[PDB]
């Protein structure tokens, strides 16, 4: 017996798949708010040295000459890059002589400089505090933020690498259980944490239980879900992430203070983690591991929900046991010793890889439409939905493959000629950023569920943790190519569009689904493979 006749005797669409779906969607956008965080709590403010004619009361008292504060910053901090304050360097003393409209400004030496001793003022009209204002992240500082981001982003590598293996082993339920309350608690110290290397390591910690929320999310949905209706609702679970991005824009748009703004985004994952322990675990996992009592109290409990009584009767364990007695009738390595699926892993690998480096290559672009963090996220999310909607109806017309070869061949078909187009001749750079942002979207929605398709359930959870840590490593590279970019302005753009069509390319490298009964175990993938012959 397969999983399908179970799950239509239970009902495989019902009022317990529309709740499922929706308090995982919910969690998956406030997941993207935990997400997204860090492109506002650790916002770099306008920065100067603090400087005493400016900034103490008593030093302003002391001069006899009233001086204009634009007179004060002229005297006290050279000019910076663009006619801005100097974010780096302060005149060792007052350079009055400044003032007098007969002087250039290069009348100054460096010896006259000295570093900020004092320390700096941030302006908090955008933001009342951030990490970056908390900890001087600043200057000799500036690097912390990409670390912390990297940092933050190792997170999400070693939780996938632990919540895979954990997540077949253990289950569902438990292991996004469990990381929705290591989430919450570790993410409300790190909103009251003293000290910076303190809050990356909340960061880490965090970053590897929403690796453990996003995996067992989409499993979760997956496996509950029937094959007719798999594909709307992993969709939404992808929106989810469009949404999270509109809510964090919002919240982080009424909350500017970053310790309240950790905390208002944590708070909510406590509830999520209350009401995750209604949550059912996946009865075919339950079934392929041979914990049949178990699998059988759950589906019990499912067709109940569904109102489905009436099934009670006729399934008996008797006839479960007597079935899977018929069907049976894990380790990375396992994943890579199998050489029908150490081809699938890679791709699929790959596929996520360059959806990570897609994003950080084109997200260059979206910089030059304007200023408003808050409204530029909100249009990222805005132009991310109807891309996957799209993508959704590609993904049960023509396929997941072919649907995810053209998402990875027109990102990377964007990049690439985002290369030919000339910087002063805007707007045209940005129209094809968002379109390849959007198909970066689409890409996400099919390879989540291709990869999720390709896999036998014993061994799925492992192959998309080793996926989403290789999504993770790209992350991770992108930046670093980019100071590979001091090594020639052609090379990023070069490398960031030859990932996605490569990737693409070695993705038509793998087998059509859709119409193909869900693996569950190892012989299943093995009757496909002679199936294809």
């Amino acid at each position: 017996m397969a999983f399908s006749e179970l799950l239509d005797l239970v009902g495989g669409l019902g009022r317990f798949q529309v709740l499922q779906t929706m308090a995982l969607m919910v969690s998956i956008m406030w997941l993207c708010t935990q997400s997204m965080l860090e492109n506002f709590s650790a916002a770099v403010p306008s920065h100067r040295c603090w400087a005493p004619l400016l900034d103490n009361s008593t030093a302003q008292a002391s001069i006899l000459g009233s001086l204009s504060p634009e007179a004060l910053l002229a005297i006290s901090i050279p000019p910076g890059p663009n006619q801005r304050p100097h974010q780096c360097r302060r005149f060792r003393q007052p350079q009055w002589q400044l003032l007098d409209p007969n002087a250039t400004a290069t009348s100054w030496s460096e010896a006259d400089t000295e570093p900020c001793v004092d320390g700096w003022v941030y302006d908090r009209s955008i933001f009342t505090s951030t990490i970056v204002a908390k900890w001087n992240l600043v200057c000799d500082s500036h690097a912390l933020k990409p670390m912390a981001q990297s940092i933050y982003l190792a997170g999400i590598l070693v939780g996938a690498a632990a919540c895979g293996p954990a997540s077949d082993r253990f289950g569902r339920r438990l292991v996004l259980t469990w990381s929705y309350l290591q989430m919450a608690v570790m993410g409300t110290a790190a909103a009251f944490a003293p000290a910076f290397p303190v809050y990356c390591l909340f960061r880490f910690l965090l970053a590897f239980a929403v690796a453990g929320v996003m995996m067992n999310t989409g499993t979760l949905l997956m496996e509950w879900t029937a094959a007719r209706a798999r594909p709307l609702v992993m969709t939404l679970n992808s929106l989810g992430f469009s949404f999270g991005h509109g809510l964090t824009a919002a919240v982080a748009y009424g909350v500017r203070d970053w310790t309240l703004l950790q905390l208002v985004v944590s708070v909510p994952f406590f509830l999520c983690f209350l009401y995750s322990w209604w949550l059912a675990e996946s009865a075919r996992w339950l079934l392929t591991t041979g914990r049949l009592d178990w699998g059988l109290q759950e589906l019990w409990r499912v067709a109940a929900i569904n109102g489905k009584g009436a099934v009670q009767d006729t399934l008996t364990p008797e006839v479960l046991l007597s079935a899977m007695r018929e069907e049976l009738s894990a380790s990375l390595g396992t994943l890579l010793r199998m050489p029908g699926l150490r081809f699938r892993t890679c791709i699929s690998t790959l596929c996520w890889f360059a959806f990570g480096f897609t994003f950080f290559g084109l997200a260059l672009d979206l910089q030059a439409l304007g200023s408003n963090i808050f409204l530029l996220q909100m249009f990222i999310g805005v132009v991310d939905i109807p891309a996957k909607m799209g993508a959704l109806l590609l993904l049960s017309h023509l396929g997941r493959r072919p649907t995810l070869a053209a998402s990875l061949l027109l990102a990377g078909l964007c990049i690439l000629a985002n290369t030919l187009v000339p910087h002063e001749m805007g707007a045209l750079r940005s129209a094809l950023a968002v379109l390849g942002l959007g198909g970066v979207g689409a890409a996400f929605t099919c390879i989540t569920i291709y990869s999720s398709e390709l896999f036998p359930t014993v061994l799925r959870m492992t192959a998309v943790g080793l996926g989403q840590m290789a999504a993770s490593g790209g992350a991770i590279l992108g930046p670093l190519v980019r100071l590979l970019g001091v090594h020639g302005p052609w090379l990023p753009l070069l490398v960031y569009g030859t990932v996605p069509v490569l990737s693409g390319l070695a993705a038509l490298l793998l087998p059509e689904t859709q119409s193909l009964p869900l693996p569950d175990t190892i012989q299943d993938v093995q009757n496909q493979a002679v199936k294809k012959a």
